[PDB]
């Protein structure tokens, strides 16, 4: 497939397939990977960069998928700035919703507690990965740092990690009354009803499948 990017030459761009009517350079022998975010073409520099530190990352190290954001800056409506260092990381203003089990009720406490005492997401986020680095917090992508460099989707999946183990030690006096007065559900942060409205107000579903 004939491919022309931001950094390909003008020779290869003039000679493309015309439309119908009614400091880097590509070289010849370089290819391109496409943007997982984006669909558009970079030239695909990876295996440079393996003996080359010089070269920006071009995939997230978690899913090993390509992204062109910190190579030449990704531009997409829903592209908050998809590679990013995970600390770095922008997450988007609507982060919160659904954050703890996909939760909007669960979700909502957690915002109020966070609104509450003028914390943000970004608050909640690094005193998280403080206890990460501690080894006190815990992330099924185990070897995730707040350094690594990861793209969107892998950054918000350990972060509704992060964050479930941040509500988890909240103290339960300082939560409304009515929060904490909920009972545990049986099934906890797996449940499959928690998507229902009134399971979800009445019962707590912070906390653990009862099992014996
Ligand atoms: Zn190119
Ligand atoms: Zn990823
Ligand atoms: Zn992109
Ligand atoms: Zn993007
Ligand atoms: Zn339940």
């Amino acid at each position: 497939p004939y491919v022309v990017c931001r950094q390909c030459p003008e020779y290869r761009r003039q000679a493309a397939q015309p439309p119908h009517c009614p400091d880097y350079v590509c070289p010849l022998q370089g290819s391109h990977a496409l943007c997982t975010c984006c669909f558009q073409p970079m030239p695909d520099r990876r295996v440079e960069r393996e003996q080359d530190p010089r070269v920006a990352p071009q995939q997230c190290a978690v899913c090993l998928q390509p992204f062109c954001h910190l190579y030449w800056g990704c531009t997409r409506t829903g592209c908050y700035g998809c590679l990013a260092p995970f600390c770095e990381l922008n997450l988007g203003d609507k982060c919160l919703d659904g954050v703890l089990n996909n939760n909007s009720y669960e979700s909502d406490i957690l915002k109020n507690y966070l609104a509450t005492r003028g914390l943000t997401w970004k608050n909640m986020l690094t005193e998280s990965l403080v206890a990460l680095q501690r080894g006190v917090f815990l992330l099924s992508d185990y070897r995730v740092t707040g350094d690594t460099v990861l793209c969107y989707c892998c950054g918000l999946r350990s972060f509704r990690e992060l964050t479930y183990q941040y509500r988890q030690n909240i103290p339960a006096s300082e939560l409304p009354v009515a929060v904490t007065s909920r009972p545990d559900c049986y099934w906890g942060r797996n449940c499959r009803t928690q998507v229902k409205a009134h399971h979800a107000m009445k019962f707590n579903h912070i906390c653990e499948q009862t099992r014996f």
